[PDB]
């Protein structure tokens, strides 16, 4: 009982299979803002609610597929392309990518929307910006990163962030907590057609 | 009113797969040029799709000119181009997808890199090499592209430069001897041997 048509199969015959749309949530944000502590959440929900959903972050990224990079500005540009391509294909694939990384530059952020926008078939792109105060990142501080500044070129401290101008969700986290942040990305999500009621 | 629920930190591997009903593999299918790697990964994998269970297919068309498009084709570059197959092909299979895999992938060296990622992977993720084998005069009879009769392409795999084949992988399928709705059956048939996908 073995059946299949030439070829590959299109994207609306894998969607329709899996009773899934893929799509990439793209997270960004300072350091300490909660795109870790968020996308862990999210993709626990989505996986209880029996959708594929997966994180890339530095835990998955940065040693394996990336190890080669190093921090001068062509490798930090190089990184965020290829974390681009790669939630394209977990998109292509009908799985919720969710990207949890800094990615504090307008132009690294664009190049990684137009793979998804320019697509033969165009596939979701939604930016999500974990905006919370300095003040609030400072007094956080889960790891020392912001007390530490015996660092160098760190983001929002001696590097710059370039904050998303509309981007599709954001949520200012010292406003809300990490279940309403959840709950405002997966509303987001049902009431765009990307995952069932 | 929400519904939400989850634990801090990550989702575990086994919470992942078993929220999914599926675990995660890669399926590495290598062999010669016109051997029948491509006709079978997109057949296997709309099979799987009918089976409600994720499945990505991996080749040159998704990976060539996107993640790798800054590759050459000199020797660097190629290893280099397996290597990231290897990383990208783990990271579905941790997603709980069956993933698919279909280069040439000719040196052995390459392939057990990209296998050890999976087998010392903190949690170890299933490799399955699948040798898609067929004689060099079969696919010079194949030559879907032309890519054989070109000889005016250089380093080719088989006529100008090596194929290792595997020794003793997970999967041999002689696709001279089997069309390709069985090489299908024989794959999908392991998996579920293996407790990878349901019976
Ligand atoms: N609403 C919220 N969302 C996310 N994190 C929060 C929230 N409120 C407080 N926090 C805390 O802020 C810290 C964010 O850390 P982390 O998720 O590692 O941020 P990032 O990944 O952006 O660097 C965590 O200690 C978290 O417990
Ligand atoms: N039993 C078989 N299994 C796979 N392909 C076969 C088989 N018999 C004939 N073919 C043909 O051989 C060619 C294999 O092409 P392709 O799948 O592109 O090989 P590769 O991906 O290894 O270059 C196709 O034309 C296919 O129709």
């Amino acid at each position: 009982n073995i059946t299949f048509h030439p070829g590959a199969v299109t994207q609306d015959e894998r969607d329709t299979l899996l009773g899934q749309k893929g799509c990439t949530v793209w997270l960004t944000g300072l350091s300490a803002s909660g795109k870790s502590t968020i996308a862990t959440a999210l993709e626990q929900h989505l996986l209880h609610k029996k959708l594929h959903a997966y994180r890339l972050d530095g835990d998955n990224i940065r040693f394996g597929l990336n190890k080669d990079l190093g921090f001068d500005q062509a490798s930090r540009v190089e990184n965020i392309r290829r974390i681009g391509e790669v939630s394209l294909l977990f998109a292509l694939s009908s799985t919720i990518s969710v990207t949890a990384f800094i990615s504090p530059y307008i132009s690294d952020r664009q190049l990684a929307r137009e793979l998804h926008e320019k697509h033969s078939s165009a596939i979701p792109f939604i930016e999500v910006f974990i905006d919370a105060p300095l003040s609030v990142v400072e007094q956080r501080d889960p790891k020392g990163l912001y007390k530490k500044a015996e660092i160098k070129d760190f983001t929002g401290i001696s590097a710059p962030y370039e904050a998303p101008a509309n981007p599709e969700i954001h949520i200012r986290t010292d406003e809300v907590d990490v279940a309403g942040a959840v709950e405002i990305i997966t509303k987001y999500l049902a009431d765009n057609g990307l995952i069932p009621a």
